[PDB]
Order: C-alpha cells, then sequence, then structure tokens
C-alpha cells in the first residue's frame, strides 16, 4: 500500500507515536517519506548483506529475521515479511523498540539528514487529526 500523508499520520496517531519518547508526529511522516515514499512494500539491500523493510526501513542485521542475514539478531521478535504489511501495526511497534534503545530517531539516516533540524509541522499540515 502506498498511503497518503494525512492518511499515515491519522494510522500512526492512532497507534500511538505522536509525541512517542518525545518526537511529535511530523518527525515520523517526514522519516515515512524518505526512507519509502510511504511504500509498505519498500524493501533496499545494504552492502553488508542486510536488508531495509517497510514504511520505516528496519534491518534485518538487528530487528527481523529474513532467513538470509547470518549472525542477525530479531530484536523485534518478527518475520522481516510482516513489516511489508498494509497493516502498520508490526512496523510501529518495532519501531518503538528502536527509538527506545538510546539513539533516539538518529537510528533513521534519512531522519538525521533530511528531517532533523527542520520545519517537520508541515508534513501533518492540514491533516485532520
Ligand atoms: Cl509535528
Ligand atoms: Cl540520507
Ligand atoms: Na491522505
Ligand atoms: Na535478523
Amino acid at each position: 500500500k502506498v498511503f497518503g500523508r494525512c492518511e499515515l499520520a491519522a494510522a500512526m496517531k492512532r497507534h500511538g507515536l505522536d509525541n512517542y519518547r518525545g518526537y511529535s508526529l511530523g518527525n515520523w511522516v517526514c522519516a515515512a517519506k524518505f526512507e519509502s515514499n510511504f511504500n509498505t512494500q519498500a524493501t533496499n539491500r545494504n552492502t553488508d548483506g542486510s536488508t531495509d523493510y517497510g514504511i520505516l526501513q528496519i534491518n534485518s542485521r538487528w530487528w527481523c529475521n529474513d532467513g538470509r542475514t547470518p549472525g542477525s539478531r530479531n530484536l523485534c521478535n518478527i518475520p522481516c515479511s510482516a513489516l511489508l504489511s498494509s497493516d502498520i501495526t508490526a512496523s510501529v511497534n518495532c519501531a518503538k523498540k528502536i527509538v527506545s534503545d538510546g539513539n533516539g530517531m538518529n537510528a533513521w539516516v534519512a531522519w538525521r539528514n533530511r528531517c532533523k533540524g527542520t520545519d517537520v509541522q508541515a508534513w501533518i499540515r492540514g491533516c485532520r487529526l
């Protein structure tokens, strides 16, 4: 599924991400835009052999099991394919574990480079929330 901007904002709000660990909703929407272009089916392979999955591009070296990343942890205890669903619940629940691990949203390279320090409220402007 490819989400609309306000549709995703609303879905993330219902799932408890607005101000989760102090990150306002616009941060999560901005990160999704530049990680996946709001496409739940997005996958990208990394140089080390791991792969990133879903709307928030969660990596198989630490967070999920894809059966092909040797030595990986599955810290979210989920197959990586569950992260590609039109239902964002599994991605959101895993993202909450990631953002709580010490480095906040700096875990997402595109957030650090394209959202951090910008007017992220613009990503939810106009939405009925
Ligand atoms: Cl915001
Ligand atoms: Cl980047
Ligand atoms: Na929309
Ligand atoms: Na893994």
